[PDB]
């Protein structure tokens, strides 16, 4: 399963830091994320400024980069799906798991473009979308978490049918809000957690490392040459 | 790794003592370790002394013995590094679970230098440092304990998220206080502990052994001639 | 593992009543047995004696005989190990679990000779003979039932870790004192059970044999001319 | 272990009907039911008369037949085993599980006869069984049951020493007294299950199948042309 | 619960042998069981032949004895009730569950006659049965066990469902067919258990019992003068 | 817990079916049911036609009856409240668990008006009812399976959440679809199940019922003059 | 455990709209709290004014309202919880659980004044505060999360400690971040959860709630005049 | 329970030493042991001298004291149970679990006398005795042990069906042979341990207690002036 | 229990500064320790002087303080323990869990004096004990951990078993070594924790809330006037 972080963010900044760290393996983006990137960056979305900026998160990161349809029916998702998937083949293609999405979905794998099944709040659409050829399908946990259902208990239902199916498909924890649903993500045996910017730098952080690093440079100033 | 067992001390005789026994896999040192070592003897710590020790434990053990960075930032870990690992094939280096030891983490394993990160106290501290290239994960039971938390359910949760995830990394079960850390941590399948002499020393002591021992040598004796 | 099963007595008579059952895999021996056997038959215990019944018992059963060494210092163990080993092929030595006998441990099995390491009644102490070179481990169970705490979970927590840390060592369940002891070893995936004979003896005896056979006999008399 | 159904029956119309059904793998006797087989057709019991029985049992069955030896001693149940064997290629020797019992067992297997020990009512005579080179170990679960223990953890405990030992030997569910017996015998992993016709009859009903057939066929004829 | 034994048989001579025992508490006796007895003495069942055998069994047992009603009718069930209820202070009015059993069950327990509903095969049965006034309700194990369902599984529900919601019926466990369905009841906390002479003549037979009174009165006879 | 059954429904016919069975304690409407009821009759839905229904059902059950409010904020809810329990004193009022719904929930239990707050789908939601002075809570099982989640999970936090923390509360299982929704319910503790007819007349639908008494009443006859 | 919801706030504007629901039971403060109130505000935090804003929440709310000291010593921090207490008797006094705040809560807790023992981390922290005369202990959940830690367990730990030892202390959730933490709360038996008004804004919303409501109201429409 | 220590043994010297502990509660009997006792002492085993030893042991243990019948059938039984009831009203009768001695327990029982129902190797013999008036029930578990079935699984079944039914009726954990049945019995429940004087005199021995008492009192004199 | 906490010292200076934090409830001394604080003071272990400091320590702490006895036959423990038990009403007296310990338990007791059973190391040891009379029983899970057993698992049987017999004697969790041992205690239900200074120091800190409370005071100082 060897799990890897992803980046859940549009932004470039926030991409390139975490880069460095040597632990990220991909990006997911999304309409909103999209949009609020463009927004703060106060830019405007041409179609090829938003292909250079994809083109350009596909080249910082050095791995798979989630990108979403906006089309509404099947026709217009399988154009546009391969328009995303020219752009950069690092470039994954997200559907959103209904009627539409299926269709599209079945027609973009088999011509071996992979596909992201999102949107997803339960077993059974995780489950229509690996029939459907899906690469990846992503369970939204902290969206789970919002309505005052366990988000654990998705991941967990689709983790476990993947496992017990043996469905190739692999299981990407989105809506992430705190780094215990990453613990989870990673105990449970997901495949990947995609994750807001402050959420990963959170991962980090333990006072007891501080306090360790902090005795222990200490401790060399007593003794050194 | 079968449950190896590791000295964490800088002093020969103990490594000689306890290699004897036929159970030393490895050894863990730190500066302050060293330091100890040398005002033992009385000798100067120099920059070559210091290796030199380091190279004396490695030719008596015959397996990894870490060795712990003093820099602060990255490049000056890398540095640090390489220079540790040129002491002789069977130096691990060790670095801080850190923005800095995972950027110096990556570059040194992606030169084929061995990385120990230390300083872990969660179990994402201990999945990131995988990500970035770790050979072995340090998380501190006893300096868990010591702040009223289970320092084993760390471990437990450590070790399972690297078995579930069949993540290469090998987990060492360190800050080991007692004889029931070590035989936790093997029930869990950490891969290695390392611990104080004391603490080694006292794994052997059961009062039965020696009762059992007296009573066959008195049997023995009062049949022969 | 395919569990065997072990005579724990120095008694030939018994030995070779089980023997002609033909379910006696090896033998298990102590200074005590040993000396019990001698007194029991008023010889005194000479060194030519001792062979002289060592072979006997090799002979008899076929298979493993455990014999203890009696020194208690390692480079003396070694040397005894030696002599005991090569009284005959199937010769296995014990040696305590102590210090001096992990020392000699290492040695013989970096020989190639096939060591028992005994008086274990801690999962620390099987860890450590196993880490040493040990063939064998044998936990106590009976002995840790005499001081009112569990055999059965020193045998399970031995068992438990050998299996989680796939070590080679084969597991005696030793200090066997009634039947359950045999089963919950089996139950649990030891190797061995050494019983003394009157608990092998009573292994096969269930009073639903006895009765179902009468009734069988009694049936068929009934029917034929 | 694909678990096989046999007739635990010596009455051959009951072997006919079953064997139609396409489902029946073998055959067990014992004693009482040949004798209840032979004073039923009114038939006396003679050494020809009986093989000619095992023979014709043997043909409808197309499997396994077990036999069960009525000499007391190892010698003669021996020589009863091999008289036995002799009459079909088909034909598994049934001994009790006793001392006799074991020696014979180790002479019949070494020579390739297979053996089915039988009368067994712990797990430990089953090892015991297992050790002697037994091919089958038939547990009594009815027989337990009668005495009020639970059958079902006599065979749970075989089977989990057999499966946990990876032993080669077979286990036989015997003494079936309803269709749960045999449905935890398949849920447990046992080899095969020998039950009376009556038990066998009765594993196909379930009153929504004639209840479900019905309705198909009622609707059906409601449409025919 | 306080559990009681019941004997399910309309045999005088069964119940007056279990009454002797001193541990008989009831009888519940059904249609066929009835049948059975007047077929076995030849005698026609008469309404007076039928009091008369009711009578003659409440005077024996001295405890709850349950008739069945033949109805299937509520208004003809209620007005067979209370013919049945007059015949002795002891008896215990049976009705199916059925539509009609429940509203003859309400109407007979608002006048103080003790009803016994039965033929339950499931929880929700025995729940319907509860909240129309039920004094007991009988659910049948065997009859379970006979269409290759769990009858323990049954009663459990059962069981739970009544200490759960703190309901005032008893639950007897009826269609007993061995010593084990007994002790299932006894552990899940059923309030009755009725069985078979057959399976109540079971109970007491272990054969480690009649072993140790041999071994007690042989060791009694060899010290007296 | 003491469970009660509950009809969902507002048809007068299957109220009056199900009451004289003697097992139904209450019923509750919905603006969704009591619509079905008067297209169903052909009646406009007025303020006094809703009332006479109502006073109908009140008297049919003689026991509570849920009628839910429409208004959509609290002050217009409380005067609806108050017209519906002016009904019949057997009226409990249905609130939809809102922002809203809570503050009239507040003001009408104050006054003595038994509230049921309805369109509950998380344990929180039941939890701010309980807060509010609900009399029950809610839940709807069936339409979480609908999307794909386990309605029996809801049911089980509310139930647990309500056990744990002992509050007064009355759980309802709503939105039953099959029996083993009422099973499910009963044998957690819920208070009420609530379910549509046609549900209700399922429960008592076991084949072994009919084939049992089919049988007992063949036996009784062939023994009749 | 009764369990009870209080808002985690000093915005007055925030607890007016909450107390209207009928679900508010009390209000935690802490120094940040209110230093963001008096902030946003614009107001000079004074002695007097802090007092007012006090006085205002507990008139507000109508339950209690935790108010904490700033000084770091036990002498001041009692004279700063009497002048605290003094403001209005709703007032219950935070202290943090450090070796001056046990010291303080001792003596302000034999006063009769009610003490919050605050910055709980650890079960025994909290067994601290209870053996020093704590009314409440207050464990952070999601600054624990913070550290890749299960706050959850945390929790507990702290109730499951409370229960068994049956101290009278309650346990307050602090430091909530989502609905799930409220509802694991409930679940573990908590005795109050304190939560920011975002979080309690949240907790009502469930889909399903206004997707019922609406198709209510829609079928309700249809067969009015 | 208060579980009770008894001595399992009719020993003067055993039952004199144990009593002086002030831990014998009481003393079990059976024929053998009193045979044995009798034999020893070279004693003539007639009726005077039976009932002059069992007041002798009233006397020394001045609690409970069982006497077992030699009767096989009940009208005897109930004769002998008289006389041995009348030689201290201390004696507690032990009949054996058999039809005639359910029997003699009626009778006996209902005279107030009380009866230890013993040779109970089942739940259900257990059972019977509890119905038939019995204050004691005596399970077997070292015979069980010594047919290869778990003795422990008896105590179990027997202790938690006499938990969930509430009879009255005492469990007596007999046929102990080591410590860990009465640590197995007095952590299931048990009311009584009855054990030999061997084990009895095991269960204070443990090697900490004497290693920890001789530390204390070095490190004592060391510092006396 | 409502769990108390105790020192495991005899330094007065110690014991003050617990007792000020207002948690302190009792302290246990034994030879060691009291030699110690002697040998420390450099002060002559006399009567008087011992005498002295335990009134001190009485006086100090305003609860129970053990007091151990050196004697070694239990008539002198007698003597030593009136004698002990005479300094202040506070004193308990400890003996050791022996056969001589035993007998001064029961006799101290019925005198009314409080019997504190120590060196305890297993489940039997304590049940003695309670028989014996026992107030307090003492096992020690630090000197267990040291042999490489699971002291926490001694507790646990102990606490079981006190709970499962209803025993009133207490139970002191003694031979603290860390945090961890006092929450296990905590978490299963002991009486007592008594504890070395050092650990009791410990409990307190968590970085959490030292990281709190000054994050606390920066934000409360930045508005302050």
């Amino acid at each position: 399963s060897h799990m890897e972080l992803y980046l859940d963010t549009a932004s470039l900044e926030e991409i390139r830091e975490i880069a460095a760290w040597g632990v990220l393996s991909g990006v997911t983006t999304n309409p909103t994320l999209v949009a609020k990137a463009f927004a703060a960056k106060g830019e405007a979305l041409t179609e090829e400024a938003f292909a250079a900026h994809l083109r350009a998160i596909c080249e910082t990161v050095g791995g798979p980069v989630s990108a979403e349809v906006t089309a509404l029916e099947a026709e217009a998702m399988v154009a546009e799906g391969r328009r995303l998937a020219a752009i950069h083949p690092n470039i994954v293609v997200k559907l959103p798991t209904t009627e539409e999405g299926l269709k599209a979905c079945k027609r973009l794998s088999a011509e071996g473009i992979k596909v992201n099944m999102t949107l997803i709040f339960s077993a059974n659409q995780a489950l229509l979308a690996a029939r459907a050829g899906a690469s990846y399908v992503s369970p939204f946990l902290g969206r789970v978490d919002d309505i005052s259902w366990d988000g654990g208990e998705l991941l967990r239902e689709i983790v476990e049918m993947i496992q017990v199916q043996d469905l190739p498909v692999k299981v990407i924890a989105a809506s992430i809000r705190h780094p215990r649903h990453v613990t989870e993500a990673a105990l449970l045996g997901a495949d990947i957690a995609t994750m807001p910017h402050a959420v990963f730098k959170q991962l980090l952080k333990h006072p007891l490392t501080d306090i360790g690093l902090k005795r222990f440079l200490e401790d060399w100033e007593k003794v050194k040459p």
